[PDB]
């Protein structure tokens, strides 16, 4: 096809895209220079246990073959695991980050799904960590002006939630928790979690990503709202965002919920949904500009102590403002491309954008997984009531 092809292109634009992001706000220098410095300045010796490491995993390459899978099941549950089912199907039925999932039955009748992580990767994982450690080390001691602040921590903490599959476990045992026996959210159980194992509760649905292929006007509709709802119920419910959306994440069962079937990228929100961004977008939409930038200085919406132009204002809440205009908002891909153009041509104007580079963390989260959420809604072609939602559900966002 010329379509898959478009579409590789396009993820090879991005990546290159970020990795120039990378050079200038970050590496202090063109990734060539930087990788020339690198190979000078990190010993040869550390070459070959990288190598071997990464050969490990690409050993044996997927789907990994029964023997190896109960060797992994052996190393988790014991040698004895067997006797925890009832019955576990070898050939898996899908692939997973780094492993793959069987369908099983658990010992009490109930089906399930059992993650497995595959044998070489938490080697080959952490050896990739401590290269780009060594490699972050070069940047900070000998790239003139180099921000690596943070990086090794995101790093290791990404790899960590890459490998241990108790972590997300957790956050899904949170979830499982709070939205039993919901009306329109289905959150599968945890029945059993080990660092390269993990089970849960095995639910049948339509995946959202077929719905955004060729789900009926009231699938989308559906699917899309109760999205858009699990978003801010969420951190109301239980102080934490189901976080960073992918259509992979979700399904539309028959009676018309929700299942929400992956939880790796939850996101803490103790103190729910901040008032703040509730506040500014009711603010914006009656244009009480009076109000609205002494609120949106205070939350740190915009930079302090700066000439700010209400255009700009305006183009930068705009995506969340004509949404709750109507009583049924339609999040469509041609909206969404129009929200990507801007007002203020710079040939007209030379101004600093009055935009936070440096939003607060209690911000910055919740406004990502919105973008995630907002993006894959445009995706369902989603008639939704978020005027309704956001009168229900976010904070400062009703007329008082």
């Amino acid at each position: 096809s010329k379509d898959e092809v478009t579409a590789e292109l396009m993820e090879k634009a991005a990546n290159q895209l970020f990795t120039v992001l990378g050079e200038l706000k970050g590496g202090a220098m063109k990734v060539g220079q930087a990788l020339s410095v690198m190979e000078a300045a990190i010993p040869d010796e550390f070459g070959e246990p990288y190598r071997e490491a990464l050969t490990k995993l690409q050993k044996d390459a997927p789907p990994l073959p029964a023997s190896k899978v109960h060797r992994v099941l052996d190393g988790q549950l014991g040698t004895k695991w067997r006797e925890r089912f009832s019955s576990f199907n070898d050939t898996p039925v899908a692939s997973a980050s780094i492993g793959q999932v069987h369908k099983a039955i658990w010992s009490d009748g109930r089906e399930v799904a059992v993650k497995i992580q595959y044998p070489g990767a938490d080697e080959a994982l952490r050896a990739d960590l401590k290269t780009m450690q060594r490699m972050v080390g070069v940047l900070k001691q000998l790239s003139p002006g180099a921000d690596v602040q943070g990086v090794v921590d995101e790093l290791v903490e990404r790899t960590e939630m890459e490998l241990d599959y108790r972590l997300e476990a957790a956050n899904q045992r949170a979830f499982a928790k709070a939205y039993h026996d919901h009306p329109r959210f289905q959150v599968p159980h945890v029945v059993a979690s080990a660092p390269k194992v993990v089970i849960q509760e095995w639910i049948e649905g339509v995946p959202m990503a077929e719905i955004i292929r060729h789900g009926t006007t009231e699938q989308r509709d559906l699917i899309g709202t109760l999205l858009a709802e699990l978003t801010f119920d969420a951190p109301r419910r239980l102080g934490l965002m189901h976080g960073d959306a992918h259509p992979g994440n979700f399904m539309l069962l028959p009676d018309g919920r929700m299942g929400i079937i992956d939880f790796g990228a939850v996101a803490p929100m103790p103190g729910g949904f901040p008032i703040e961004l509730g506040m500014t977008i009711r603010l914006a939409r009656e244009k009480n500009y009076d109000l609205l930038l002494p609120t949106m200085e205070k939350a740190g919406l915009i930079q302090r102590g700066r000439q700010v132009s209400v255009r700009e204002i305006d183009e930068m809440l705009r995506q969340y403002v004509e949404p709750i205009q109507v009583e049924v908002f339609h999040y469509t891909r041609k909206w969404l491309q129009k929200m990507t153009v801007s007002q203020i041509d710079r040939s007209v104007a030379q101004i600093r954008t009055a935009r936070q580079m440096d939003l607060p963390a209690k911000l910055a989260i919740p406004m990502r997984v919105i973008a995630s959420v907002g993006a894959i809604l445009c995706q369902l072609d989603a008639h939704v009531p978020i005027k309704a939602l956001s009168e229900e559900l976010i904070p400062g966002f009703a007329e008082p």
